[PDB]
């Protein structure tokens, strides 16, 4: 899985890279092309387990979501209140 030419594990493990995508998702900074695509699918990923997504979109989104839930907890809270206010992902799929 890659976003904008970069391995996604690599983005997730780097504060600098991840903070760029986090800001994109939080409407606080400009999105890269794949960051904007992640933004489009993130509420579906959280609220329906990416029911209508392609497997590729879904695999990347679930990787991001589970990493952030476990390793970037404050950022997870921000993303969850914005994209999954009913907390459906943690309650109903994970
Ligand atoms: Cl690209
Ligand atoms: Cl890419
Ligand atoms: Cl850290």
């Amino acid at each position: 899985t890659k976003y904008d030419g970069i391995d996604l594990d690599e983005i997730l493990k780097s504060d600098r890279l991840f903070n760029n995508y986090f800001k994109c998702l939080m409407d606080e900074g400009r999105c890269t092309p794949d960051g904007n695509e992640l933004k489009k699918i993130l509420p579906e990923a959280l609220q329906t387990n990416c029911a209508k997504c392609s497997e590729k979109q879904r695999s990347g989104a679930i990787k991001v979501i589970n990493y952030v839930i476990e390793n970037r907890k404050e950022q997870w809270d921000a993303l969850q209140k914005k994209y999954d206010p009913e907390n459906l992902y943690v309650e109903k799929y994970r």
